Order: C-alpha cells, then structure tokens, then sequence
C-alpha cells in the first residue's frame, strides 16, 4: 500500500452533519462519498514510472514485457503540454543467473 | 476531470524497449501497465472535501445526505496519526428559493 490510512464508514448521514475529527499529529482528513472511496481504495494501489519532466527529449526504458500505456499530464501544473513519442527497440539482453554456489 | 492529459496506448512491449518522449512545458510522464491505467482512470474523477490538518479537533459538515466516509492518511507524511471522530447533529436548516419573479 502507497501509505498508511485509518476509514470510517460513516453510514449514511444527513446534509449538515458535523463531523468533530481530532488527531495526534499533522495528517490528511478527507470525507467523501462511497463512490469516490471506491477510487480511493484504487489509488492506494496506483503505481508508475516517471514523474516530473523538465527536460526534453526524455528515455524511459519499459522495465518487464507486458502491455503499456503512457501518460502525459497536468497534474500539479498550470495546463497540458503538446507531445510526442517514439518507440525505439531494445537493446539486446542477457538473463543473468546466480554464481555457482 | 480533475485536470487534462494525453494517453498514449502502446500496447505489447518487450522489456528493454525504449520510449523517447518530447514535450513542449514541464509536465508529468508516467509509464504504467493496464492495471495501473484503470486505477489512473479512476483517479480523474476522484473527489473528496477536507485536505491537511495541521490542528485539532477540526470540524466538517457534510454537504448532501449520503453514505459517507471519513479517510484518515498519512500521503506525504512520515506516519499515521492517531485519530477520532464524534458525530454531531446537524442544526436545522430551511430549503431556499428564489425569490418572487
């Protein structure tokens, strides 16, 4: 899991409701409907390689065979860059084993 | 959408292969697998009330009556804190309307 997390289901509650939270120390508190802790619980899985790029062109190398998907985006940033990408092959690779105990 | 993006489906690639990504401002790249662009997907339309707390207790009312949940989490901190949560009656409120045309 991304990070550590304590959820409440709160149940359903009516319009102004007021939730009292304390806490030990600095930390999130986020209250949200059941559909969106459904896309909180996906979140907690959510893994990628990147980050942010201020350089340009850039070289990720795809680290396992399977299917993959690239993203650009503006998250944290004021709008979406234009983009492009190109797939060039790999270098060819030996499978490494163990030394001869 | 929480913000704009660009989504290149690469499909198979062997291990080893190579992006090179262009870009024209600084913005996010993320290489990732399909199950990680389904969560991705998810997270575009997640939404939540709250953010960091840096005192205690904190109040907040729920805006609309639904099922609801309450995250504590520790996302870009160093651990969990301790919580709790009282659950207050909400004040009575009357419905508005316009007014009189």
């Amino acid at each position: 899991p991304n990070f550590r997390y304590t959820h409440y289901d709160l149940k359903e509650l009516r319009a102004g409701t007021t939730l009292e939270i304390s806490l030990s120390s600095v930390n999130n508190v986020r209250l949200m409907t059941g559909a969106n802790f459904q896309r909180f619980t996906e979140l907690l899985d959510f893994k990628y390689l990147g980050g942010v790029a201020k350089k340009s062109p850039i070289r990720i190398a795809v680290p396992e065979t399977m299917h993959w998907h690239l993203i650009i985006d503006a998250e944290g940033h004021s709008g979406l860059a234009e983009s492009s990408v190109k797939m060039l092959p790999a270098q060819p690779q030996a499978t490494l084993t163990r030394k001869a105990s």
